[PDB]
């Protein structure tokens, strides 16, 4: 019941929603802990959020961060927001990647292991 | 008289300046048009900033993806954030690296050549 594009995206996989935003879980992390933070109004271009969408995507993105560097035991994290299609988005739909990272740092899974995962970091939002 | 770690930033470089971020031009752009948008206070990690500085380091990186997108004639952008030592952060202090960028998309210059291209830039926010 989330919009990501033009896929429905079931609850089950979300683990954060805010006035504005929702973070949720990928089918293929590129990395343990690798989530996508997004607006709740799917825009293409993040020059179309507004100022309001803008503060709530990045202090959401914050606590995400903070979040899935508990998590999964990561000691920083790489934020990234490919805006555009020359800049890689496949998506259009404007979203953070936000990605876990450890020293010296296929993904494939389930429905059920994608949900399981988001039961455990909603935990983290109590 | 901006820091950024622990260098001093000459005025001359920066081209916009918040209530509570500013940003400013690279000696060495990966892209042209690589620029950086800085929290004013000098923090090391992400979590460290207050909701408010979260807010306004992105409305501000919103405003000035936009300038540096139209200025360098990009059609997309990147935006970065190397939070902590194992995401690649060399100089502690929180910012986003903003880059447009082109389809199929050293680079070093004198202060002078600098401070011209933040010239430039700053008609953009007049
Ligand atoms: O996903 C990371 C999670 O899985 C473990 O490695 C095993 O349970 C945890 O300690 C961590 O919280
Ligand atoms: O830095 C990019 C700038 O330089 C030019 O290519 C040459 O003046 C411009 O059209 C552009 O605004």
């Amino acid at each position: 019941s989330f919009r990501f594009g033009q896929h429905l995206i079931k609850p089950s996989v979300v683990f954060l929603k805010t006035e504005l935003s929702f973070a949720l879980v990928n089918r293929k992390p590129v990395v343990p802990g690798h989530v996508l933070v997004c607006p709740l109004r799917p825009v293409e271009r993040f020059h179309d959020l507004r100022p309001d969408e803008v503060a709530d995507l990045f202090q959401t993105t914050q606590r995400v961060g903070t979040v899935v560097e508990k998590h999964f035991h990561g000691t920083s994290l790489t934020f990234s927001m490919q805006d555009g299609p020359e800049a890689g988005q496949t998506v259009k739909h404007v979203h953070v990647h936000v990605l876990p990272r450890k020293a010296g740092d296929a993904s494939w899974r389930s429905e059920e292991e994608m949900a399981a995962e988001a039961a455990a970091l909603r935990v983290y939002f109590q």
